[PDB]
């Protein structure tokens, strides 16, 4: 049900997409120890948006951790290509886990916005509610990326819808917040909703690839874009809020906060 089986991979493919998730693998759990480090130069208001890109850096990792074994579980190089040996990869398993991953992304936008008490609460629901429905249609969509494109675009209509409501309230909780932000953060929440808009969308380019380019070069392509995007949306965004977090921190007179920026 997935396009990747269709193909037998030159070694060149093969090794490059194992070559990719393992980079991403390093990336993440190498800034993972930064994130750890860092935390305790956050103020307590704040601390939760760090300790969130921890669980989001070994959530994530642990995927692309996973997709990786699994591709080398599924193929082994026979007469000159890596052929398929077991039907056991997919990209659905990256879907399951953004259940977990987006709403971590979410909530950690929502803490260093200053959101609080039922506010807080009441936008995470709602975010939560709207990017389930997002990853669980275009779970499904996926499904359908070998015997059914028609499927896959019709869910994926949908998935797209729930997609830009969940940017429209991102959106505007952002804007209507970075007054309220300290320290000059006022100006860097506005690049982390670009970013955001940026990273998020190539999922559903990725998601297109069996639609526009079938063969074994689009497996690649949709390898690089995960691999492009998953750094963009976890590390980059998560240094971004982590900033965030530190500068309000200080400029609230968080004395760790303020020593760590002195240094
Ligand atoms: C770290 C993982 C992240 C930030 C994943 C984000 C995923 C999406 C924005 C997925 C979006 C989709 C659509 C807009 C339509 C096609 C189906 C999806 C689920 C791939
Ligand atoms: C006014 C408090 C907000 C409650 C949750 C709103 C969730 C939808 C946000 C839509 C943009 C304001
Ligand atoms: C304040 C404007 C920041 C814009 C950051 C760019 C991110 C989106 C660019 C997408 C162009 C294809
Ligand atoms: C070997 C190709 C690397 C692909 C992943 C690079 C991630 C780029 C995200 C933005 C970096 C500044
Ligand atoms: C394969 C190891 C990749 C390490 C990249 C370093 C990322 C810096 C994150 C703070
Ligand atoms: C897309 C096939 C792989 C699915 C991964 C496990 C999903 C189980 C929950 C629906
Ligand atoms: C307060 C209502 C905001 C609309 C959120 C829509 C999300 C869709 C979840 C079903
Ligand atoms: C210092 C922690 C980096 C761990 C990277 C592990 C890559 C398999
Ligand atoms: C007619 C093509 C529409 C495709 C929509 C799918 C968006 C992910
Ligand atoms: C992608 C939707 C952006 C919403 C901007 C709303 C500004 C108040
Ligand atoms: C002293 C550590 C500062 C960390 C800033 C967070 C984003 C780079
Ligand atoms: C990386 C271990 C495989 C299970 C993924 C959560
Ligand atoms: C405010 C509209 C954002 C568009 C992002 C592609
Ligand atoms: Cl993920």
């Amino acid at each position: 049900k997935n396009i990747e089986s269709l193909f037998d991979y030159s070694a060149g493919q093969f090794e490059f997409i194992d070559h990719l998730l393992t980079m991403g693998v390093g990336v993440h759990f190498a800034a993972l120890i930064f994130f750890l480090v860092v935390s305790q130069f956050v103020a307590p208001k704040y601390r939760i948006a760090t300790a969130l890109s921890c669980i989001v850096m070994v959530s994530a990792g642990l995927i692309l951790n996973s997709q990786a074994v699994m591709w080398t579980d599924a193929y082994a190089y026979v007469d000159g290509s890596y052929q398929l040996q077991d039907l056991t990869f997919s990209n659905g398993y990256r879907y399951v886990n953004w259940m977990a991953t987006i709403p971590c992304l979410l909530l950690q936008l929502l803490i260093v916005l200053n959101l609080k008490g039922k506010e807080l609460f009441s936008t995470a629901t709602w975010l939560i509610l709207a990017a389930w429905g997002m990853i669980i249609t275009g779970y499904v969509g996926q499904l359908y990326e070998v015997d059914d494109i028609a499927q896959l675009m019709i869910w994926g209509a949908v998935s797209t819808a729930f997609f830009v409501v969940m940017n429209w309230i991102v959106g505007t909780k952002i804007f209507k917040n970075r007054a309220t932000m300290l320290g000059g953060t006022d100006s860097t929440i506005t690049k982390v909703f670009w970013l955001m808009m940026f990273a998020w969308t190539l999922y559903p380019i990725a998601y297109l690839v069996p639609a526009f380019m079938n063969n074994a070069d689009g497996v690649v392509l949709r390898q690089l874009l995960f691999t492009i995007a998953d750094i963009s949306s976890k590390v980059i965004y998560g240094l971004m809020i982590t900033y965030i977090a530190i500068q309000q921190s200080a400029a609230a007179g968080y004395v760790p906060a303020q020593q760590a920026l002195g240094r």
